[PDB]
């Protein structure tokens, strides 16, 4: 019965044993250069079916965990493709979109049946996907991330002061504390850290009110990926959290006839 | 009567030549290095009024060019400070608001009086200021340029002159190169947009949105809010100041 599903990202496994295509027996997650996820307490799998943007060391590292504990056990490489449950890809090269991206945008067209969607997800870069209720993706658009865009200034201009990796965060948590409000702001590290926000906001608001307008009915704004936090909260505009769409998708993929 | 006005900036010199009021008899530009200007036509100033963001071998490139041609002139470095010439600096430390956008500051004030404004700058980074009706200057908003956006995600000069072509309102791309063109775009136009509709909200009256100095058409065109250009914010108000 059940199928092993394998996301993996920059730093981060994570992973789901699903017995259906929208149902997880169990799941978890694991830093992939230090951990080892307990699987010795896992009945055994019909097949491993792996979303892999992490490169090649984690390649070797996820086939490592699945032979030690089951031997050539089937696996599939998820890829992009031009069309898979229920979803048809828009991608001029439908083969160029990322793995986790495909496996993202099926698992949003089987959890959000009939709408209109506009997913965003957090990560190094705020990447988002414009997803028919036909299952239509029809196109992307990406731009760096808050703390991106924080060490692109406080890092790497020299006409701006100094803002480190970790001060960003404070900044960041600061925000967060003060729900994300952003004023325009009295000192230089809080001009940063309140327009990186507003950049972030700003393209979300405005990329989800461009979208209703062009397709002409509601559509549901789904925030996946990282908790982004001080995002979160200055949104203005309605949104759903879901935290599992790439596992969601590879489940789907899994179980699919 | 008239006053040499400089403008160093992180990119090259600019200058002007003021007589009466905020009126330019001359102006001109140089690079850092190499160029020297034609200051040997000038009538002599009174003095010079520098604002320098570009630190010390500029310091010392300015002051070899005005020795050069007028010996021992007057001159006065500009820095912010808490008040001048009708603005008011709400900075926390008032000093460490760069001169250019000190002097910045009271030019706009002057040439859009009694308004609320949104001045935005389109360097290496976007820089937002908001400046009240009644002068005050009430804060800022940084955020990476496009082209500095593009770079942190790998990246362009052709894809930003493709999204001038485009509809800014249907930016959503089918391949990755354009995804990040146009998402970096949307970002400086939202980002635009959002504080202009903040500041509306915060004040409860109208804002008029400065672009000061020039910005890609792709920015510009996306815009749905209004724009006025100015090129000489900064140059203004070293002459305002001047006068003072
Ligand atoms: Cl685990």
């Amino acid at each position: 019965g059940v199928c092993l599903l394998i996301d993996a990202g920059n730093s981060r496994i994570k992973w789901a044993l699903a017995d259906t295509g929208r149902h997880f027996v169990t799941s978890g997650a694991f830093e992939h250069a230090d951990d080892t996820p307990d699987w010795s307490t896992l009945p055994a799998p019909r097949g491993a079916w792996i979303s892999n943007v992490a490169g090649d060391a984690a390649a070797a590292r996820i086939d490592a965990l699945i032979d030690a504990h089951w031997p050539a056990l089937p696996r599939t490489v998820v890829r992009a493709c031009a069309a898979q449950c229920g979803v048809t890809n828009g991608y001029a090269e439908p083969a160029r979109l990322g793995s986790d991206r495909w496996a993202g945008l099926i698992g949003a067209h089987a959890a959000f049946p009939g709408e209109h969607l506009l997913i965003a997800t957090f990560g190094t870069a705020t990447t988002l996907e414009a997803l028919r209720a036909d299952g239509r993706f029809t196109g992307g658009l990406i731009a760096p991330g808050w703390a991106l865009m924080m060490r692109s200034l406080g890092m790497h201009t020299a006409q701006l002061p100094t803002v480190s990796i970790d001060a960003a965060t404070s900044l960041l948590d600061e925000l967060a504390a003060n729900d994300a409000h952003a004023p325009f702001a009295i000192d230089t590290p809080h001009a940063l850290s309140a327009g990186c926000l507003q950049a972030q906001a700003g393209l979300i608001e405005r990329a989800w009110r461009d979208l209703e307008k062009a397709w002409k009915a509601p559509v549901r704004l789904v925030l996946s990926g990282g908790a982004a936090d001080a995002i979160v909260r200055a949104l203005t505009v309605p949104h759903t959290r879901h935290d599992t769409l790439v596992l969601t998708g590879l489940a789907l993929i899994a179980h699919s006839a």
